[PDB]
């Protein structure tokens, strides 16, 4: 079969022909229908050889949908043609995290060396892929995959940040959402759709900020050093109830802090080597919380598909095929992809 | 009347003579029965001149319980005689925040100008205080004063920070105490009546320490650069589901970052001026949230109360006059009580 | 002043001519702008002499809206001309329910012979009214009065029964909303302002049924005896997570007890005197929990003051001056009124 | 080997010598440490014909705890000698519920024909137990297996129970439980490790009341007419935050509804056919919720066990051998069992 992995540290990805796998007992195998790109895929392809730990080589592609194709020995309650999303982030399954479907908290993947697909374990973005177990599998239905795909992370990421605070974000609560990419133009029709929250986007990229409009923000107002004040006009001086930073840089947290209500919220979801919160006293307000969430839980992963079926998001998004997957990177790389790259295999 | 007051920068606070007040309409004049030493009076007393806005004389004391004295105009839910605790972080009444008893959230009262009792306006270090409003008032029938003053901050304040992350503590959780001080001897009692935590507490000084086991704690750590190691050893590598760190210095927020569970919480309740936690990906596990909370809510100090009448808090006192109020502050700074200090007024 | 009052057991309420009201110490008087008429107060009216409790004569008009007129001694916080809405259940101020905001849930009120205005109390169907406290004025801006009157309990009590299981009602969730009257009617615009649940709505009436849909809901369902299988034909046999019951009467609590889904909710909001739940095993789904909410908290008024304020409800109503108050109630009884009847004096 | 079976209806239920088992893929084979009865066991064999539905035979027991004695093909993540509880309430897996750890709100397994053991599957009440997939062991390590038994249901259930309004449940709050047997034995002592309610207890046996004093009850008085205003001058007008009614009867029932609190719960366990709450207005304060909760979760059950490693349990038990069964279900209907009664191999 056809697939894009990394294969050597610091080079691009490249498409390869490597054997269709087989599935062993317990394993699904899935004919991909479609599998997204994601800005944590460039972070993962430029960590010098001394900090990655994933194996070469690596099948990218750790937002994947697709249909059943295959079912391992022993596997019950999906049928061959079925259209499942893929649940990323592997667990034990036998934790008290695990127990409550938050295998993202599982508390004994690395020692068990569980890792996600795409990010340790074979990737979506290839004709096939094996799935560990059927419960990593959700039923999508007559989802568009193209549209779905993204729905397992893009979806799912901004989706778990956005439910950890979801009570606090009631009528008259901002909720700010800094990056208007892939994860961040998906975070603002979560908003919507599960909250009474003003909704105030904030990018470098005035395109973006015209597809934070396009998908629903109430105010959407440039990066940078300006940002603080002019989300402060808005919020009239009680700051943003949360802030969902899809960037993490420091100077987005920075923001954040200067904007955050006092028992408000800073979601730090992005990631940028170094960055952090300053959570200390006269350094933030009193009671705003602070923290990095990771991915989502199986029981949000059905939410978000069922919000994708209900109508409520838009994904944007940009169609590739496998020979492109490289090409497609580059093109994340540079920013010019409006909203999520997705690779759409034969 | 007699009172202890901060009177002249960089000074230490002296033993006053002044008027006894009278209640305007609203306000209610207490009988002091008792008033807690906190070290935030020590931070307050060494602000340097630029820094410090609270006014100058200022009556100390914002852990205050007394009797009704004298009812103001139109005060009628108090009888005179009656016990009462003061609620400290006095809010606008109006907000949402305040709305729900979090007066110590209240986004209007730094506009208004309203400060706490002892932190801006007159305190209980007194023969007699003021309260602004009856619904500062709490009653504690006939708990001991002495034992109650404490309550209302010592109480209070880890009670609000436990209870900003209580269901996370069920059976099987670990809670850490760092610094088992006035707080910090409460906040041990408190994880074991409202939780079932097992609480590890920690401290520079074997004494306190002792204090630690005899009112709760599980195991004792001794603090500094050995204690992550030991923590670890204690909670088997999963780390602690919560940190309240009721010290608040760079190391003791490290060490908390360096022990604090995946998905869990690091409250930073104590306040050492530019220490910070540092929250951002790599620097703490996915999903642990951080906070500096502050004091707590009407509702919680009734909770707390509750707690006290319940016979499920032993607060541990040394009992000062008037006169001895300054020496009591000595006594603080060179860390000599063994729990609160408390000034009982002739 | 002109005022519209129950004055005889069993006879129509009438216009009266009574003086205007002087506020005394704390209280506030209103010039009134609009006075909601509630389904409640046909039920009052309806009540015989031996049950009736709540005084002759009695001022109408438990949904309040106007501008501040006169302020009594010491009250702060509001200007002569401040347009407000009145919290009506009011509370002692003092328990720790209402420390919370929660007046609705006072456990003293009742001793204290505390009571709502329009139920009790003198009421807002009149030129002029008293409300009693600071406390129990919502500032509403520049909201139209006539549309914000039915916010003080046609949106709150909606408000507080969703809000007490608003986390069960996430996307792929069912809502029912029983009854689309003037309750109703902004109950299915709460749950679509604040939820992603889809909103099924049930009446006798198809006028009501087309209102529903004008106001957001998914699906309209005649009610009686095949509203329950209509419903389950809908929700594909899990059955409905919430059903809000704004009628009340046996046979609509039957039906929400034949569709509610295990682990999911009914709420019996719509008062019919005799009327119950069954709640027992083989009589309801297991985990379906039932109870009867009452009118809603202080910090809940404010949510629904700002969700008007965003334009998240279109609150239907009708306009009738003092002089045709009996008429509307007339109107009301025959149920002619489409949503929510606002007198609106002079 | 050896196992107790419900065989004929209307019976006692009978030792019999039937096939020990052998695990099929995804099936884990336990040996048998402690298998406990539940009143449940009454209610069904109670069932007449035309409603009992779980098939013939069945090998009683659905409180099972044992150590792995035979992996099926392909199962990870457990060794043989492994000492393991067995959670119930067999769910699909799959759903929003099961996804959740929630099986016992599992909106697919009637559908799919999936029940729990002892209650449609072999039970535990046998030398040797299949349970169908590794999610449904919970380690308990070096736990007593006799005292452990009983936590996966007389414990979990109240666990479960109570977990639904822990928040209410803060200080000053008062929690009152009716019936202090099996579940209500063990429920005082959750409430004690979990929360700051004082606890009133109520049975109608004195012994009873003296078993919920010596496991940490506050007050205990005694069921009946009385009750209610016992209850009321205990908790001084307000009435009771939470009422977990571990019976289930109209009468408990009532008095339940005559002592919750405004903005409390009623939370109806016990089950005896018929008997409902009447949750309607002027007959319940405004605010109380009234709930039939159902066994628990996969999280729960791990809480349960993590209280008993800790010491906070005290599981009252009566160990009979599995000759003993039917006597033991004897001496449970005449409530001659001080806790819970527990069948070792
Ligand atoms: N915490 C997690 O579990 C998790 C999961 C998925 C992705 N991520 C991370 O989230 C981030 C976003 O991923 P993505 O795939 O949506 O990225 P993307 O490349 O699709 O989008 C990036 C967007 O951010 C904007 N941006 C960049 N710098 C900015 C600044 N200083 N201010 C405002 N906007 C700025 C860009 O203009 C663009 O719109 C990445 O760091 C990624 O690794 C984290
Ligand atoms: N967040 C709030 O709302 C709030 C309210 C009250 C007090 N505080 C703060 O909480 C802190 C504690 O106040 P207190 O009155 O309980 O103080 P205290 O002086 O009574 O107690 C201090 C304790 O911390 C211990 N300690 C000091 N350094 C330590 C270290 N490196 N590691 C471990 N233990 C150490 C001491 O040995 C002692 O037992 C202070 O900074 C105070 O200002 C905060
Ligand atoms: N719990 C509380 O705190 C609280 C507060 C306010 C009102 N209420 C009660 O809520 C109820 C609704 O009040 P409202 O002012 O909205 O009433 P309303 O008269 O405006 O509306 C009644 C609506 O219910 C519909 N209806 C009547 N019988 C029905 C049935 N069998 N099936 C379906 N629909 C039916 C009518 O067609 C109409 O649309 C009343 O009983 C009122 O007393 C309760
Ligand atoms: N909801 C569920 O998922 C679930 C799970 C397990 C058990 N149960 C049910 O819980 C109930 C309790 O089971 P058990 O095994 O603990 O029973 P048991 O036979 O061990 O205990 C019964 C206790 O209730 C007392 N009692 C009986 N009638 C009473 C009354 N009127 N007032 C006060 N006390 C009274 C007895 O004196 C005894 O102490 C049963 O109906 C059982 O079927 C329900
Ligand atoms: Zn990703
Ligand atoms: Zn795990
Ligand atoms: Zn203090
Ligand atoms: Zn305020
Ligand atoms: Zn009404
Ligand atoms: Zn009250
Ligand atoms: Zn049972
Ligand atoms: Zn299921």
């Amino acid at each position: 079969m056809k697939a894009v992995q990394y294969t050597e540290i610091g080079s691009e990805p490249v498409v390869v022909d490597i054997p269709t796998p087989t599935p062993g007992p317990g394993e699904i195998l899935l004919k991909v229908t479609a599998a997204g790109l994601c800005h944590s895929d460039i972070h993962v392809m430029d960590m010098p050889a001394a900090q990655y730990a994933l194996g070469l080589p690596l099948t990218l592609g750790h937002e994947g949908v697709g249909t059943v194709a295959e079912l391992g020995e022993g596997v019950t309650g999906f049928g061959v043609g079925d259209a499942v999303a893929v649940y990323g982030p592997w667990g034990c399954g036998a934790c008290h995290a695990c127990a409550r479907g938050r295998e993202n908290y599982c508390t004994r993947a690395a020692d068990l060396g569980i890792t996600p697909p795409g990010l340790g374990s074979p990737g979506s973005m290839a004709e096939y892929m094996i799935v560990d177990s059927a419960r990593h599998l959700v039923p999508i239905g007559d989802l568009d995959p193209v549209a779905a795909a993204p729905l397992t992370d893009a979806g799912l990421t901004p989706y778990h940040a956005i439910s950890r605070v979801l009570p606090l974000l009631g009528p008259g609560s901002t909720a700010v959402v800094i990056g208007v990419g892939g994860l961040g133009h998906v975070g603002i029709q979560i908003l919507r759709a599960v909250s009474a929250a003003r909704v105030i986007a904030v990018d470098l990229d005035d395109d973006r900020l015209a597809l934070a409009r396009e998908v629903g923000a109430d105010a959407a107002v440039k990066s940078g050093a300006g940002a603080a004040d002019a989300i402060r006009e808005l919020t009239g001086g009680q700051g943003a109830t949360a802030v969902f930073d899809f960037v993490g840089a420091q100077s987005t947290i920075d923001t954040a802090q200067q904007v955050v209500a006092v028992d408000g919220h800073i979601s730090v979801v992005g990631i940028h080597a170094g960055a952090h919160a300053k959570v200390g006293f006269f350094m933030i307000p009193f009671g705003a919380s602070v923290v990095t969430p990771y991915w989502g839980t199986r029981s949000e992963l059905m939410e978000v598909v069922a919000l994708a079926r209900a109508g409520r998001l838009d994904i944007h998004t940009e169609t590739f095929t496998l020979d492109e997957g490289p090409a497609a990177y580059r093109r994340l790389r540079e920013g010019s992809i409006r909203g999520r790259g997705v690779v759409v295999p034969t």
